[PDB]
DNA sequence: GTCGTTAGTTGTGGGACTAAAGGATATCGTGAACCGAAAAATTAGTGTAACGGGTATCCCACAACGCTAG
């Protein structure tokens, strides 16, 4: 079962990588500053407190 | 009672499925007969030798002196 999972569940990984590359291909650092006052709040990641 | 509307199925159709190497296959069934086309093979027919001068070239050999007297 482990060997079959290894031999059959990497096509899904390749498909995911292909779709991710094609959706993210055009994202390139083009300028230096986007002059934004917006952002995200980052805090510590706690699992089971 | 009857007709159009909306939402939630339900069946059906079209589109995805790592990367590297390699990369050999075998492939039925039959109806006749004559005419035309062109591609190929076979057959029928004609022939030199030295000479005159004069001159272009070649190979092949040799020469291209030295002394004495009027």
């Amino acid at each position: 079962k482990g060997l079959a999972d290894t031999a059959l569940k990497t096509a899904d990984a390749g498909y995911l990588t292909r779709r991710l590359v094609d959706v993210s291909q055009d994202v390139i650092i083009n300028t230096e500053d986007c002059g934004t006052l917006r952002g995200i709040e980052v805090e510590a990641l706690k699992k089971n407190e």
